[PDB]
């Protein structure tokens, strides 16, 4: 539906950002930096 493009697009944009942190926090280290992980 409507909704369906859009609530996959927003998610997609938000998602994008969650797993952007999460490659940030690999890059700090993962495990290793001592931060948890954007969860
Ligand atoms: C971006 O585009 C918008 C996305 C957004 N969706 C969410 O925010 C979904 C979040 C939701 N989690 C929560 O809301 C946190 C609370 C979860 C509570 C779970 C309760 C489970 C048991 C309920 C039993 C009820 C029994 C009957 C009572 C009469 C999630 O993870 O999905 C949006 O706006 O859509």
């Amino acid at each position: 539906h409507a909704q369906g493009t859009f609530t996959s697009d927003l998610s997609k944009q938000k998602d994008e950002q969650r797993a952007k942190l999460f490659i940030e926090w690999l890059a700090a280290g993962g495990p290793s930096s001592g931060a948890p992980p954007p969860s």
